[PDB]
């Protein structure tokens, strides 16, 4: 009749032309650019197929033991499988650790941990945004509470030294005695080094606070064994299932379960599960949990372990190649997948550079460097190797890359001379758009990057 | 070269055999059962293909105007398209309404509004859980603050008349005068009737509170024009993009923008507060594939085919009501203005607890709910039945008459085990007797073998074999 209603069978490319091209376009913008954004990566066809399944269609509100609905014989099979793969892939005795796989992304998971362990107005210490922390580790101004984490809990930042780039731990341990936090966060969004979880545990225990690691950026490296495991000192560990773990967007919270002390058990499990549900979320996204389960399988495999070993080495290559060209790397080096490039040695800033490199189809982002005084004119560049390593690039290809980046910095500087010394940014950006002189080089530099990029592959479903 | 590690091109059926079967099993459990859970539905292949795309791979932190990263020409094209489809599908002048499209789901969308407009410890009022409200509308008891809504904010509930099953608006107006809510919630999870948004606006205004509608359950019906629009009285309206809108799991927040009232003249400020609460306040990077699906689902929602499916959904409900009323069941408000009904199983001598399980075992899905009059949330007397999911598989009035009949058989059966169980018997007992007795297991198998035969006669929306 009008029961043409089986438009439900109709495929996207025919149902929504507008959305189809957008996908076809983006997936192409990916194939030709160089992704150096540390938090980016490319999920496998496998993980990606799970997201489109009919598991979207099931409401499984509660947990595998206790659910609020019924046709859940399979969603329980699934969620359990995922919890088991998670604890396995990080090699955790389930008689010591548990895992919640329901958080929707990194952020919710973090939050849910605060709700659970810290309470409304309890204190949190996180590394400052400019010194390398995340928005969810608290973030204020003398005027406003930006991040929900500073709106509902009382937060305080601990900073890195402004000459080493290193977290000043003697400071943290001194202020924590004065601030009295209920939880210390150990995790970063832009830090080249391994965190001393051992010392942090000391500081936490001396205050009767929980040590929480947010290993979102290094989760992949930790599965492989490349960087040291946080699990040895922390009571809780949250993580995205997608930055270097290379899954789809989701989050997990790992918590300790078992014994704790003199003459007493952990209670972490029930508090954290409750906070995620019914505390904060609604029905779990089962297709998401599927992809996470898939990605955890692939992560245990030795092919992942090699990709993760490649990732770090690709970073040492890129560092050296740039060091050799006169660039300063912030802590002098890196223990993992990223580097903080200080562009003050080349006479420019990360604000300007970021834009010129962007126009050349090279992606990265600006970041403040330890010493900076003005988050308005940031001096750094955050470069990471995960996404490009997933497309195959081995060291020699990254030397190729270091060179393109260099050209781009040279380019940004030409525009910084030809712009004037008291030049606003709206200007610099204007001149990069209108001046034909410049457009020529930019266009040339780009035509050169995309072709280099098209050589390696782009993971994903049929073409996209 | 271990660099043959391109296990990244390798398909699921080959890469994860364990998860493949789990998907193949569930998608099958779906084809043979009768889904009567009101919040469930089946998304189209179209909406479902968008979820698997490369859009997953992009980080687009900020908003279309100001993002924090760069390769976003397309994500902006997309997010805008979605915002436009949304305002369009509900027929809203974009000079009067804006839409945030990044909530990861209904729950977080509500939380963001409360975070933006009510602030920490600000007062909120919503319908009580057992009276048909939703968890996120606040939920607390004598000992614990259970929902996060009632942890960070201070909530107090309003209830339905227990002799009528209708919201008692008189009490809500009285109580609001003493409680001073900063925001009143107008939305339900299990309510057969239209909410008088008009009167709720008059109570909100009298108190200088915001009227927020959470139309999650009825969003589909509202796009078709079946039930009346909340948009005519509320300052903000949140909704899932998946209950009766039939999309993927995500959420949206609609807010007023323009001039709110004059002395000069003061504008709404709703937009910037809301947007900021969503980001960078609460969430991280948007899920672009999810947004793609929502955009797809909204285009399908404007089409007259959706409008006909939505008109069918309501009628299928009237069919299911009557068929059941005719068998002696008491429908809670006596009827329904939408997609669901709250069945009172006290007239058949049993409860929602036991029934739910028997019907479950017979491949018939629904869930228990307290009825207005109930005193014991462990002994709920009701059944929430909804028509959306089965209407998406084609069932018409007449098919629902046979459904009504299967449900009936199942209640008769639950009663057989309740009698053959003893009166002072426990749910652990009832559930175990339903499992060990072959006497019972026979009927159950027979009734099940019969439901599946019936369900298989209908299509099941979804992408290929998965
Ligand atoms: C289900 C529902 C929600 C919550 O959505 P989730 O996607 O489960 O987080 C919010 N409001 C109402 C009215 C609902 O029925
Ligand atoms: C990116 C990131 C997150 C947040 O993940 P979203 O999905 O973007 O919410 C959390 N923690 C750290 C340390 C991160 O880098």
């Amino acid at each position: 009749w009008s029961s043409h209603e089986q438009m439900l069978a109709q495929p996207l490319k025919d149902s929504d032309a507008e959305v189809y091209d957008i996908i076809k376009k983006e997936s192409n913008r990916q194939r030709v650019g160089l992704e150096l954004i540390a938090s980016e990566n490319f999920a496998s066809r496998a993980v990606l197929e799970a997201l489109g399944s009919c598991l979207n269609n099931k409401y499984s509100e509660g947990y595998p033991g206790q659910r609020y609905y019924g046709g859940t014989e399979h969603i329980d099979e699934l969620e359990t499988l995922c919890q088991k793969r998670a604890l396995q892939a990080y090699g955790l005795d389930p008689q010591c650790w548990g895992v919640n796989v329901q958080p929707y992304s990194g952020s919710p998971a973090n939050f849910a941990v605060y709700t659970a362990l810290v309470e409304p107005h309890g204190r949190i210490m996180g590394l400052d945004l400019p010194d390398g922390g995340h928005l969810t580790h608290g973030f204020m101004t003398d005027k406003k509470k930006i991040s929900a984490t500073s709106i509902f809990f009382e937060s305080m930042a601990y900073k890195v030294n402004p000459d080493t780039g290193y977290i000043d731990y003697d400071r943290l341990e001194e202020n924590a005695r004065l601030f009295h936090p209920k939880l210390i966060i150990a995790g970063t969004s832009c830090y080249s080094r391994n965190l001393d979880y051992g010392r942090l545990r000391k500081i936490a225990d001396e205050n009767g606070a929980y040590l929480m690691a947010d290993m979102a950026h290094i989760s992949g490296l930790v599965v492989a064994g490349v960087v040291p495991s946080p699990f040895e000192h922390c009571h809780v560990v949250t993580t995205t299932t997608h930055k270097t773990l290379r899954g789809c967007r989701a989050g997990m919270i790992f918590y300790r379960r078992g014994v704790r002390s003199v003459d007493i058990l952990y209670n972490l499990e029930s508090l954290i599960n409750s906070a995620v549900f019914p505390g904060l979320q609604g029905g779990p996204h089962n297709h998401a949990i599927a992809g996470v389960a898939v990605a955890l399988k692939q992560a245990m495999t030795p092919e992942f372990k090699e990709y993760q070993r490649q990732v770090v080495a690709n970073c040492r290559a890129l560092s050296a190649a740039l060091v050799e060209l006169g660039y300063k790397i912030v802590t002098g080096g890196s223990d993992n997948h990223l580097i903080l490039v200080d562009l003050r040695s080349k006479g420019t800033d990360g604000g300007r550079a970021e834009k010129v490199l962007e126009a050349c189809s090279i992606a990265c982002n600006k970041n403040t460097c330890p010493g900076d005084k003005s988050a308005l004119r940031p001096s750094g560049l955050r470069l990471g190797t995960p996404a490009l390593t997933s497309r195959g690039l081995l060291e020699k290809d990254f030397q190729k890359v270091a060179h393109f980046i260099h050209r781009g910095i040279e380019l940004t500087v030409q525009i910084q001379d030809d712009t004037g010394p008291r030049a606003t940014l709206k200007e610099f950006k204007e001149k990069l758009a209108g001046d034909e002189k410049h457009q020529r080089a930019v266009r040339a530099l780009r035509q050169e990057v995309e072709s280099f990029a098209a050589l390696f592959p782009l993971p994903g479903l049929p073409g996209f």
